[PDB]
């Protein structure tokens, strides 16, 4: 590939495992190529995000370290789209895998990669609400309400995930964004498809408060791991704060498990029976995303 070209997720998956120019391939029609080029101010213009609770703007959201967000718009089209800048060193085949093949209404639509000098660009659906990390961060606890809402929306995102035998491996109020008809699940870098009935990893996976814990233990495990990191998200949703930081974590989580003592004193009866489900340590004995959208508290 020389250049910018319309193909199929075959087409973007054979580009992602493969000099100043620009290659890529665009997977949907919004994002519009001329002569088989993508270039800034001419064909996609990169506008800034608005940061709704604070009154102001930012040009990128950062996303961990090899990882920054930038809000785009084909000059064409006029469709917003979220411009994900990955360098070449740190980019990974998992990162572009789960977003080409699966969608969903509740999973961020890959669009696009663009490959630029030493950065891999991956247009995408746009969360122009932003992250629930976000809104907790400038507000703080969200009303049980937002958090049934929201929560409704992950839960059909993963039940769709784990139908394809697929673990994100990192829900957590920063991976979930939103518009406004709906939240999207963001970041598939540490997601993976099961072979097998059990994952046994070679490496720790995940942000160490929502690990459950079978991952921290390294000895197996299943979709069942995004159900306890949701619990982990829905009581940091709840509080305003995540578990474990207030009262004091790999040795903390393996010993402590689940933190049911982070849960506040105002949470519903409905809610909490939802909370204590989504935590239980045992996997086996832990809800399916179907089973936990047929609850009381989101029903
Ligand atoms: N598609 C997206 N849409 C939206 C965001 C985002 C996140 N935080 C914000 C905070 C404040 C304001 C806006 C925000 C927007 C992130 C992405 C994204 N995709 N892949 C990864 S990783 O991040």
């Amino acid at each position: 590939l020389s250049s910018v070209r319309y193909g199929t997720v075959e087409d973007l998956l054979a580009f992602a495992n493969h000099r100043p120019q620009e290659s890529g391939i665009l997977l949907n029609m919004v994002i519009t190529p001329q002569n088989g080029r993508y270039q800034i101010d001419s064909d996609v213009l990169l506008i800034p995000w608005k940061l709704t609770y604070r009154n102001i703007g930012s040009d990128f959201i950062p996303r961990g370290a090899f990882g920054k967000v930038y809000l785009a718009q084909d000059i064409k089209t006029k469709k917003r789209m979220a411009c994900k800048l990955i360098p070449v060193d740190q980019f990974k085949p998992s990162d572009v895998e789960i977003q080409a093949c699966f969608r969903h209404e509740n999973i961020a639509e890959l669009y696009g990669a663009v490959l630029w000098g030493e950065t891999v660009h991956l247009f995408m659906e746009a969360g122009e609400g932003g992250s629930v990390l976000e809104k907790l961060e400038s507000c703080g606890p969200m009303r049980e309400f937002e958090i049934i809402w929201v929560t409704k929306h992950v839960l059909k995102g993963l039940d769709f995930l784990h139908s394809k035998k697929v673990i994100h491996h990192d829900i957590k109020p920063s991976n979930i964004v939103f518009m406004s008809t709906k939240a999207v699940l963001v970041d598939f870098g540490l997601s993976v498809q099961m072979t097998e009935d059990v994952y046994f990893p070679k490496d720790l996976r995940g942000t160490e408060i929502y690990m459950s814990p079978e991952v921290i233990l390294c000895r197996g495990h299943s979709t069942k791991a995004d159900i306890y990191s949701l619990g982990a998200t829905l009581i940091h949703m709840q509080t305003g704060t995540p578990p474990w930081v207030k009262r004091y974590y790999l040795y903390i989580i393996h010993k402590q498990a689940p933190p049911l003592e982070d849960i506040a004193d105002d949470c519903s009866p409905g809610m909490r029976e939802l909370i204590e489900a989504s935590l239980e340590r045992n996997p086996n004995h832990r809800p399916r995303a179907a089973d936990l959208l047929k609850h009381e508290a989101l029903n």
